[PDB]
């Protein structure tokens, strides 16, 4: 379906093996796990990223 967002702000990793992207970077919501945190991907790599650091693309 549609599990993409648009990096609200820049997210610099903070966890060992966590995701890292830059505003406008469409995160690929592979599986929303935590409330304020989810699992997705972007730079040819998956990982976890703050769910509030992104935003939906469609509406």
């Amino acid at each position: 379906g549609s599990t993409y967002v648009q990096a609200l702000f820049d997210f610099d990793p903070q966890e060992d093996g966590e995701l890292g992207f830059r505003r406008g970077d469409f995160i690929h919501v592979m599986d929303n796990s935590d409330p304020n945190w989810w699992k997705g991907a972007c730079h040819g790599q998956t990982g976890m990223f703050p769910r509030n650091y992104v935003t939906p693309v469609n509406r």
